[PDB]
């Protein structure tokens, strides 16, 4: 006789129909059992707030045209039939916002009660909301509901085929390495309901992945410090040199250039910017803030040759804390030299008085950065 | 006898032929019904003027050879057959400019009066009109155009499957999280034509879309008043010190890096820049004239040891608002301390007349940045 | 009976043959008729000097297999049917570089003469030459050769569906806000021929397309302008400051910075640099000039200590266009400080002479770019 | 009679059912062989962890069916067949995270005995995890798993074509001046198991490949050295000139500049930053410690004319290493004098002391630099 | 009777088997004649090493089912019919990295003797090696080899349709103003092997293009003879002006930043940087000699009130080549003016000496960038 798996295709392929749905009675619905294993997390577009995964899916339902008694056939339990060769479920995902690149595969099994289980691999990009209010520590919380396209509850109901708890703490293929750590994938079952009688089977599985902080530390946290050391360094260099104004104009249009290429990777959202924004902006008010502070210790101790002395109330505040044609043509001499020394002392004295203000402006300073980096390293340890 | 469902789609779809249009009598014309829900705005090229959508589109018509009695298939009243099995119409959209990649729906439901129901998602990629004039507050206007590319009125005609008015606030699956806010999607219905004879049927969505300003707020507004602000700090540097030129002169190149790398993002287009662009021209006069103020005032008052004093009209104005051989030869010496005196004295003069006037110069600067700023604050709360 | 579209389409496609030509006679040739009609100018890549556009294109030719007599199927003159069950010819571009993602049109209009009539709507990508000689105001004309593939004159030959004159003014369906605007698509045939007897058919529409100016004019003009404003005002700082070199080098980095970011936009060829390319080069030779003007006057008027005293030729040139122990020992005191009066004053007769030259050599300079930038107002108008 | 090759096709072509897994008995399983040879190394994506690589990939597999007895046909031993004609296995890869665009190959060799041979080029986009610790000089361990996606242990088998050794070793078609070498290619068999009984064969070849730094020595290495050498170049200038801090943050900004264009290409990953990063950050403190040294030795010289005079202990350690009324009115003339002298004086022992501290602190840097430059040299001797 | 078209294809496609390869005898090769016209160069890249080209390639073998006489079908000597009716050899590229996407011709030419026709359009990327080592004047010689993936000698062998002389100098078609000059294609057979028996026809057409230089010359050589020119300005400052060593860094800097961007467009390989790479480190380190002498200068006339006087050697060897109370008080005046002026001319003397080798050290950068620009040009004119 033919071999086993000729005359078992043959009996079951022949006269079979993929266009009807395998019931022998149509009140009976065709139940449809998912399961979800994610294997990487591609990419996440927070821009477009697309996400692309890759996730190994399997289903398995029961075709009441392809049963058969295996001792009949050699004793066969089971066999591998083409794909598309019989009655396949319209399972897809309703988030999609394009197709993904796939592999086709060709071939699928079937038991001789007609269970007939389809693996395949798909790439799924879908549309998802994210969260970027605390952008290098969120946590992405992205639905992927797998529903029958067209088919309602009373022709295609879906199933879970392993126990959500099972499903939930599945790591078993998924790519660690990436920048996305996989929390968990949740699964729900609900029915999508246009009337009463179009109700749709339905089932979300909740993604939820966490960013690794740890590829964006050096990116935004270390070149920021740089920064800060460097401001904080400029104050050393005395405040009549000149050059201080222009060291502090020239670092912070340093750190306006770094504050405009991070932006192309720091992404936004409607809902708002990431905090990491409104503690850029803060970094900003502290920069503008210390040149401010070298232009006014700058105007005040300027070798301008026009000062008025410095006030009484001024000097102690800051001290508390710090022959007849001969003789007379000699005297417009001695004037002329006592006007010019008058006038160099009071350039001093003002100099005097912007140098301990420089410093003591500098403690303060010093002290702000400092309560605002210990600030900044305890909310750290919040969100690690 | 045989299952319902095989019994019922081997009477319909034997001798059926898909290249036939479904009607029994050629005269009467297969009237599709259109409905269209908006899913995401995938992306608006202002550069190329398209626009990329995702939308579930739902059709039906009446095949009138896809009829059965339920009563004589043991009371099945619907039924879903291949898609590629039966006649569909070649209803598309005439602003293609690509094709998008869409999910393949196998299946479409067919009752028994032969009402065909097809149900597909599909990405569409359309070249669009888009309105840069407000560009961060614009509300753009895409038309979306269904018809028969090939069949006439006398073949297919479109109507619309819900009332115009439940089309227009249809929000349910709307991605709204996004860049852009769906205000509506407005269907109307014309007749396109060739010439008297070649009349098409033809059903325009008008989807309207406004831009979100929250995602652009950010990016333009906030560098341009710390610009503005660093600016403002720049004038309290006294004039004769020589770093306030070089100050501003750094500033403005800085400010002119931001110009040039916002322009990758701010779009054009020929009917003519946004208003946006036209405010950052006027911020770029400002810090312009600032920069001509300050290098003025710097040729004003320099140390050039060759100043004629100030000119009675010029100081007044401006205060009211603020032994014969030892003897002759010791006289040498006073007339040379006297002529570095009196030389010294008019850079003074000059060094007086030119403070206040930087001063009287940085309120009306102050002013006119105070009257801009509170322009741009009034014209927001209309737009807002 | 049976309806007339399923006798009609049955009687057509019995025995039907899509390999062969459809022609009784074999020496007849099948005329095709072609029309384009132009949707979009999709894309212009002037680096790879590909042209991507969109076309509704329409053509027929008369299948001598699909004809009936109406009287005989209820008086139907006009079917439509499969494209894919019917011959097509294989009518294409040469000009292709790739292949345009188009929707697929799955019916063809059949009139009872056997008129074929195929509309179907394509993107192209072809191989284009663009000349970017005047690139703001380029007129490219880029040719779209359609013919069959395969078959010569002798199978296939094409005509025009539309005269000439018809389509080469048709602008009904063009996208017109675009980059691009259409000024015509002019058709002509001619006949390729590898031997005497190999010749194909051939048509050739010129798409023949304007750039407009006025997306590019903000991108390249004003950023330019902005930058010869600030160097004209910056002559008005005094030469002896020091910092005006400072401010010249700044500005001359700043603009090369602005040529660097615009040279990834302006668009290059073998045949040469458009010639925005040389006005930005002169526009560099100003500013380099402006730049060793401010080095050659802040060389002359410096106070290096060291000046022998202007020469007398250069002055009149300049200024024409503006007890014995005490007796002693006070003498040595009066000639050190009319030592250094006497060096002062030389350094002043310098500073005068520097003072009015810088003021003669920016009116020169002050009328070099007037000249310049009248001229390009008056070029421009031609271009206009 | 007919030729050979038309009676041979048609005689196993008859009857044959591509479904089917080809043996006689269902016990046996498929072995198929698996051979792969490696063409080019594609791209290496280090920020999504892919790689994509070209494979020629031949195997080969019994088909019980596809056998013939040459005698009877003309003594033909071997014939090729469409692909799509026969059962192919669905081997595919693992590590999938896309589909490749590879030729479709339609034919396949059938030997007298069944030994269907099925030679095929594909591009394989697959998930790899990439060590980037030592970047320039990594060497990537990437796994390509060959298994069949559906068929258990039970149905397809497999096994390697040539010896492990010789697979190992083969590098006859490698495009060898890519950025990356192939090191070798390691097969290893083993199971993979869901239970008991859901066993699959697998094939994993373990791709390593070693990234050649000289693409990445200009790229790094050179900018770093040409800002160093520009520092080491800086310390010549006088402590007192105040260009010197000037210099010394335009280089720091510069350096900075490089920084951030060159993080775009430096790639990093969760594990940790590459040792290039720590290297460029050692860098960036000698760099920031010259900054410091330099405003540390101007705050020391300045002449800011208010200095106490030097320590003894700081000068010696320092430089241990380096007519009444008419006279009476005179009196004060060489008083003022003595004063402005006294203080210059005092000034001049400031700037000595700085000067040979600059020299001092010039030759510690020298010598720091030198030592981390030697340090760097022989660490990159161990890593060539 | 029936037309002769439809009469000859419906004999000829009766019975026909696409699977079988044409000969009767199953030992006689199917000889495919190879033709290959280049189109277009699409695309160079160096970084991945691949070619993407568009080509015209016919091909035609002789098929010995498709015979008939043509005085039994109304003298018809040839036919069109569809490529997938037929048997169509699997020939190649073997240096595809990807697939091109490319016009599907449905149609082939068959003559009455057999001869099929195959002409269709393909794009191909492929793997080439690029020899970067002259970059903007480099001549790449890429193979592109065509053969039969599968079918050995002894099934299909190649030959070549035209004389090799005839398709060496064919540019018939070529679009030749893009970057790249087609010089040749050359074709030479040779049989691949992998051992005695497994022997390939195979045929190498090796494309050869040549760089276009005046896409480039622009981009490099430009903005560096800018660059340079501005230093050789520089010189110009006098050394104790203090903004020399600014404008010199400034300088530097911009030249840095020219490097950085124009890297993205100079590629690299492992076998070495181009040539343009080791003159941009030429000029490179030009500039840093040019900022050493300037520094250099600026350290030696510094007016840092401690300077020795110049030696006797230096001096020569640049100046070559250029009433007791009374008395004693009034002494002390004398005195201090004595010990400021003999410690000013000290000053002066060593700004005489930095003036003139400021000069002399002009003449030799302003020659050895002479003897460089010439040494330039001259290498240009054997590359031209
Ligand atoms: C008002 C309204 C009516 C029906 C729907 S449903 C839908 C609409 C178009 C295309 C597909 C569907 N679906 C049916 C089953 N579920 C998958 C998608 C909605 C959303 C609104
Ligand atoms: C002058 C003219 C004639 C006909 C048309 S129509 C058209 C033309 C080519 C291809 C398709 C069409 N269409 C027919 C039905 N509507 C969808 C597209 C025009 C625009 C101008
Ligand atoms: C020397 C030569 C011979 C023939 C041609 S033609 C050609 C060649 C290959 C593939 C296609 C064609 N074509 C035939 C009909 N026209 C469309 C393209 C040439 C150019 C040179
Ligand atoms: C818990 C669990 C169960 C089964 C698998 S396997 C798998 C799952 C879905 C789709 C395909 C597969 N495969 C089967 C054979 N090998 C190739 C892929 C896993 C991973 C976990
Ligand atoms: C060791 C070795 C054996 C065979 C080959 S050949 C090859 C291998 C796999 C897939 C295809 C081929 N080819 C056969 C005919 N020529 C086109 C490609 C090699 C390279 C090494
Ligand atoms: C099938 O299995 C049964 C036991 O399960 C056994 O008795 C019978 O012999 C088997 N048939 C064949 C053909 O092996």
């Amino acid at each position: 006789t033919q071999p086993a798996l000729l005359r078992l295709s043959d009996h079951l392929l022949a006269n079979y129909k993929k266009g009807v749905r395998p019931v022998r009675d149509w009140r009976k619905p065709t139940t449809v059992s998912i399961d979800v294993i994610m294997y990487a997390i591609l990419n996440v577009d927070e821009k477009n707030q697309v996400l692309t995964t890759y996730i190994w899916y399997r289903q398995y339902w029961t075709d009441e045209f392809l049963q058969w008694t295996p001792e009949d056939f050699d004793n066969v339990t089971k066999l591998s039939i083409p794909t598309d060769s019989i009655w396949v479920p319209d399972i897809l995902i309703n988030e999609f916002v394009d197709v993904g690149k796939s592999p086709n595969i060709p071939y699928v099994y079937v038991h001789h009660r007609g269970e007939v289980q389809n693996y395949k691999p798909l790439q799924l990009v879908t549309a998802c909301s994210l969260d970027i209010y605390n952008f290098p520590f969120d946590v992405q919380n992205c639905s992927l509901t797998f529903t029958s396209w067209l088919h309602t509850i009373q022709d295609i109901n879906i199933t879970l085929w392993r126990s959500p708890e099972e499903v939930r703490s599945d790591k078993s293929i998924f790519i660690n390495q990436g920048e996305w750590e996989l929390l968990e994938v949740f699964p729900q079952f609900k029915e999508f309901s246009i009337d009463i009688s179009n109700s749709y089977a339905e089932m979300k599985f909740y993604v939820i992945i966490r960013r690794r902080p740890l590829f964006y530390a050096v990116s935004l946290l270390l070149p920021s410090i740089f920064l800060m050391v460097v401001d904080i360094v400029g104050f050393c260099l005395p405040p009549d040199s000149g050059e201080r104004v222009s060291f502090k104009i020239t670092l912070l249009l340093g750190y306006s250039v770094f504050l405009i290429i991070v932006s192309d990777t720091l992404p936004a959202t409607a809902i708002g910017t990431p905090l990491i924004g409104v503690y850029f902006v803060v970094c900003m008010a502290l920069l503008v803030i210390s040149l401010a502070e070298t232009i006014f210790i700058v105007r005040l101790v300027h070798k301008q040759d026009l000062q008025r002395p410095v006030p009484d109330w001024l000097r102690h505040l800051v001290l508390d804390r710090a022959v007849r044609g001969l003789l007379q043509e000699l005297s417009s001499i001695r004037h002329f030299l006592e006007k010019r020394d008058e006038m160099r002392e009071v350039a001093r004295d003002w100099l005097r008085v912007g140098y301990v203000l420089d410093r003591l402006l500098f403690r303060i300073y010093l002290l702000a950065v400092l309560a605002y980096s210990i600030t900044l390293v305890t909310l750290w340890s919040i969100w690690h």
